[PDB]
């Protein structure tokens, strides 16, 4: 008989579940997994072993509770009649029934108006074990560190301040960055959008991550003193990397250890109501100025690499619904909003990104600026209206990384923003990027000099940095190879790759600038 397949299917996966709770079976999962890691030469055997032992516990639990959960698996295999497969299913948040007011671009600031200067720091990736002179091109995923061994005598080891390879930054190079901020300042606030630990992801204890948090935190408080700093949660803060279980998972394997430690390390910067949200799901809002709301989002809940979302991808932590509430409240008060976060919205899971896109379109008048990092390169994302995908209505600045990883100059970013006064638009007016030219900083017996790399309005001839100016820049760059090469140069913080970026490469790079929503090829219909 056939009437027995559904009972048998569930019986199988219920026992599947119970089998995978026993630690010696988890180890057995790891043992074969390490041997396959070695057969496909994914990495040196030592890291294969480390990374699987680190990942196996959380990973087997996630699979047990999702793909192999009887309701899901028998849904996939046997159809809606037996269970219900809903892994990464589509979902929608609710916009309030308040009418969307008429679209209104920001007013040009009056002459002599207050300008707010914001320092933007992202992707610091301090590698505690960075070791000068070690091999920059080792067989591991991160080199120039303890255990990378020595290079051949034909090439030189890692520069004292960094290296142009898959290498991160020694703490002293981070110290130099903060020490040299004087010329670029003074600053009204700092936005600090994540990635404190290095890319040593095969051996990262909770203590290694907290030391990184605690150490780098203390360093910026030492150099910025009274200047408020607003962090956002990066994907490398936790362990395993990208492992951010949503608050519906409680216990030791939750993110309590990370968010609680952040709340105590960041107490001097964030108010009390904000520390509440931070402890729950690593996001928060506060008011830097009267008339301005800042919202710090945790992009790991949108992230394609957060394997916990296999259990439930629907608006994790209710963060998007919470964001709607705050934006409406801001609209009701006539406030403007800054959003900061780590992973840029265009790189999120499809459903999350589409709801965020819709949220941005709805509150285009209230959102004044958007800031992300994570990509380590200097770029941006343009938002358009939902109705026609052709009227530019927002832009996200993707600031480049402090880390070299990979092959880049260290860099950081400063914004001029319509300042602190009643009626301010609070939009970005211009920005500047500073870099450390490693080819001359690494000269023996040299003292690093952080130099201004460029100023946005000056080099791109922009009349402002409103969304329409950046839309225009992308389409200008489509037809002006010299201008695109400038963008390509700055994209890599002054150290572009040797291989020329030709026609296909250019189109893909330009396309990325317009793709603020994931899996939406239509946004690039005018390029290809
Ligand atoms: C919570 O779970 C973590 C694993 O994620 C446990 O951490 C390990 O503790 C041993 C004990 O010496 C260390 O050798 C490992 O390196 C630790 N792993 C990590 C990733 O930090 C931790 O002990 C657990 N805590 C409780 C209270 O159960
Ligand atoms: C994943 O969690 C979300 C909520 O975070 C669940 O969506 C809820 O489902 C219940 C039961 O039908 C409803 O009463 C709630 O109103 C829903 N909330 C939202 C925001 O949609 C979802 O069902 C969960 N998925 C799984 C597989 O457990
Ligand atoms: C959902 C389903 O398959 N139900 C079947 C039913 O159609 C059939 O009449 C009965 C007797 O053979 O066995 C069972
Ligand atoms: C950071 C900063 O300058 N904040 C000021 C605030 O102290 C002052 O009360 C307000 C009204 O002028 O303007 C703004
Ligand atoms: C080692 C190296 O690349 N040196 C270059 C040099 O060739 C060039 O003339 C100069 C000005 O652009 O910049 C630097
Ligand atoms: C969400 O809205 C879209 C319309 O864009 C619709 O296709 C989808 O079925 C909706 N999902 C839910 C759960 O309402
Ligand atoms: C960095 O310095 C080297 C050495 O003088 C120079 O060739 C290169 O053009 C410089 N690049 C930048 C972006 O400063
Ligand atoms: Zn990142
Ligand atoms: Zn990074």
């Amino acid at each position: 008989w056939g009437n027995l397949t559904c009972p048998i299917c569930k019986g199988l996966f219920t026992a599947i579940n119970l089998g995978l709770k026993k630690e010696p079976n988890v180890a057995r999962v790891g043992s074969v997994a390490i041997k396959l890691c070695n057969l496909l030469k994914i990495a040196p055997p030592a890291v294969c072993q480390s990374i699987v032992h680190l990942f196996e516990d959380d990973m087997v639990e996630v699979w047990r509770r999702s793909v192999l959960s009887p309701s899901e698996a028998c849904g996939l295999l046997l159809g809606s009649t037996c269970g219900h497969w809903d892994i990464f299913s589509s979902w929608n948040i609710s916009l309030p029934t308040v009418p969307k007011p008429p679209p209104k671009p920001p007013s040009p600031p009056a002459p002599g108006a207050p300008v707010s200067r914001i320092l933007f720091l992202t992707d610091l990736h301090w590698d505690h074990d960075y070791l000068e002179g070690t091999d920059p091109d080792c067989a591991d995923p991160l080199c120039c560190r303890r255990g990378s061994g020595l290079p051949p005598a034909s090439r030189p080891g890692a520069g004292y301040w960094g290296e142009y390879s898959k290498c991160d930054l020694p703490l002293r190079t981070l110290e130099s960055l903060l020490s040299g901020l004087g010329p670029a300042g003074p600053f009204d606030m700092v936005y600090w959008t994540g990635d404190i630990p290095a890319h040593d992801v095969w051996h990262q204890t909770r203590q290694d991550q907290l030391r990184a948090l605690t150490t780098v935190t203390a360093l910026v408080r030492k150099f910025l003193g009274p200047v408020p700093v607003y962090p956002a949660v990066g994907n490398h803060e936790s362990t395993p990397v990208n492992s951010f279980p949503p608050p519906f998972i409680e216990g030791n394997h939750s993110s309590r250890w990370l968010y609680e430690a952040m709340a105590k390390a960041w107490e001097p910067w964030l108010p009390a109501e904000a520390l509440r949200t931070l402890r729950i799901g690593g996001f928060y809002a506060l008011s830097p100025y009267p008339g301005l709301r800042l919202i710090s989002l945790n992009m790991n809940f949108c992230s394609r690499e957060n394997f916990w979302l296999l259990i439930n991808s629907t608006d994790p932590a209710g963060q998007l619904q919470w964001l709607v509430g705050e934006l409406q409240a801001a609209e009701d008060r006539g406030d403007k909003v800054h959003i900061i976060g780590h992973i840029p919205p265009g790189h999120c899971l499809k459903s999350w990104s589409w709801n965020y896109y819709r949220i941005v379109a709805r509150y285009e008048n209230t959102l004044a600026a958007q800031f992300f990092g994570h990509t380590h390169v200097d770029e941006f994302e343009v938002f358009y209206d939902e109705e026609t995908l052709s009227r530019p209505l927002a832009v996200a600045f993707l600031a480049p990384s402090a880390t070299t990883y990979i092959g880049l100059n260290p860099g950081y970013r400063v914004y001029q923003i319509d300042g602190n006064y009643s009626g301010s638009s609070h939009v970005v007016l211009d920005h500047e990027t500073y870099i450390l030219n490693l080819t001359q900083a690494n000269i023996p017996g040299a003292i690093p000099h952080w130099q201004l790399l460029y100023r946005a309005r000056e080099t791109y001839g922009l009349p402002n940095t409103l969304p329409t100016a950046w839309h225009n820049l992308v389409y200008r760059m489509r037809g002006d190879m010299q201008l695109f090469q400038t963008f390509w140069f700055l994209y890599h913080k002054g150290h572009p790759p040797s291989e020329p970026c030709g026609t296909p490469c250019r189109l893909a790079t330009l396309c990325a600038q317009l793709s603020a929503r994931a899996d939406s090829p239509a946004l690039c219909r005018h390029l290809m």
